[PDB]
RNA sequence: AAACUUGAGUGCAGAAGAGGAAAGUGGAAUUCCAUGUGUAGCGGUGAAAUGCGCAGAGAUAUGGAGGAACACCAGUGGCGAA
């Protein structure tokens, strides 16, 4: 029941909103998740960076226990804590091999929400 | 009534163009469906709540369905009577 590998890549979702982080092997299989709501923060202060380093704290020590060495960063959204997550994987001791921004640029395919009016 | 080539067209040699009409091909992205991993949140806001989720959501990986628009080029740039 324990998963043993080596080198992998550290999925982290940095929304307005909030941060989720998560680590997977080099073929995407999933072992643990970390949240800001999880940790406890609510509202406002899920987007802040001290709550993505926590969760990225939290992400890269379940990493290193199931054994990661090696990973390269993949970052989604425009949050400002992705900078933070990706420092927290680093001090728990992962060497990050790369660092790459997955976010997905759309060409022109469907309609974007309305504008805010306040 | 009779001449002219300067306006207006024509011939000859060249130029660019998101001008229009009809078929075909393509990548990104969104939504949905199925499945593997996985746990208690997700989402959202000034702050919240409704709502979705312990029947396994959100995240993640793969495949499938389908519609719509064409990132960069791109520019007091081009084309058209509008």
């Amino acid at each position: 029941v324990k998963k043993n590998i080596e080198n992998g890549v550290a999925h982290i979702r940095s929304t307005f909103n909030n941060t989720i982080v998560t680590i997977t092997d080099e073929f995407g299989n999933a072992l643990s998740w970390s949240s800001a709501g999880a940790l406890g923060f609510k509202g406002s202060k899920k987007s802040t960076p001290f709550a993505a380093q926590m969760a990225s704290e939290t992400a890269s020590k379940s990493a290193m226990e199931h054994g990661l060495k090696t990973v390269e960063v993949t970052v989604k959204g425009p949050g400002p804590g992705r900078e933070s997550a990706i420092r927290a994987l680093q001090s728990a001791g992962l060497e990050v091999t790369a660092i790459r921004d997955v976010t997905p640029v759309p060409h022109n395919g469907c309609r974007p929400p309305k504008r805010r009016r306040v």
